[PDB]
């Protein structure tokens, strides 16, 4: 028996305890990597929380047992010139994940597929502690999220998955595929970056309109 509750900044320590637990040595990426300590991704996993949209699964006792952290992500002004997020990053390993994630929107820009949006919910962060997976907490979360777009007229959910693993849990939750990229054909500087298990092929952006 759980609830999903939206995540309040002061539940800010909660939320990354649980990540270090699961997500920051669980996560395709990072634990091919073996990212250990990382505190720029805790700074990452933090910043969407005041967009207050993100949620949180919370078992009986009141212990967090599941994320999805989300933030609002708007089109591009006619005038902006990109930044890469990278480039503010001084952790090695995290770097090259956000590397990997500069490289995605060099490729591809969710908001050449709806030229009528100016405003886009955006999936950074789901995980779920492994003693609760299976149950459907993923799309729970996921549905809270419908309700909040709902309330502010919101049509797309836009989440980038790290593994078809991952990818497969979208689609289930009704998610489809808009960009893919094979780890084996990311080679920013000639060579791959990426190599883990042949099952997760690769990072697949998927979408959902509400
Ligand atoms: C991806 C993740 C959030 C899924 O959450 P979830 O609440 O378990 O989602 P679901 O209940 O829909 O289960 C998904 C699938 O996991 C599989 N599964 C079933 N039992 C499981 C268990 N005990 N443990 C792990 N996977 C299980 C099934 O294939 C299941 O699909 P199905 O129920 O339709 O047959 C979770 O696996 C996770 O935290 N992974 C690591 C972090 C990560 O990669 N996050 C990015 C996700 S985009
Ligand atoms: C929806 C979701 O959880 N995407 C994860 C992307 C990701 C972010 C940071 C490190 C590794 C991987």
């Amino acid at each position: 028996p759980y609830t999903i509750e939206l995540i309040q900044p002061e539940d800010g320590e909660a939320v990354i305890a649980m990540l270090k637990t699961f997500f920051f040595k669980d996560n395709p990426l990072n634990t091919f990597l073996d990212l250990g300590e990382c505190k720029e991704l805790e700074k990452y996993s933090l910043k969407p929380l005041p967009d207050n949209c993100s949620y949180k699964a919370v078992n009986k006792k009141g212990e967090i047992i599941g994320v999805f952290l989300n933030g609002l992500m708007r089109r591009p002004s006619p005038d902006d010139v990109p930044e890469k997020a990278a480039d503010s990053c001084e952790h090695p390993k995290f770097k090259k994940i956000l590397s990997l994630m500069d490289h995605v929107e060099e490729q591809f820009n969710i908001f050449d597929v709806y030229p009528d949006e100016e405003l886009i919910l955006d999936g950074k962060i789901l995980s779920v502690d492994t003693n609760y997976r299976g149950l459907g907490i993923a799309g729970r979360l996921t549905e809270r999220a419908y309700e909040y777009m709902r309330e502010n007229g919101i049509n797309v959910y836009h989440v980038l998955c790290s593994s078809h693993y991952s990818a497969r849990v979208m689609e289930k939750l009704g998610f489809h595929e808009v960009f893919r990229m094979q780890f084996a054909d990311y080679k920013p500087q000639g060579e791959v970056v990426f190599k883990p298990a042949a099952p997760h092929v690769g990072i697949q952006v998927m979408a959902k309109e509400v």
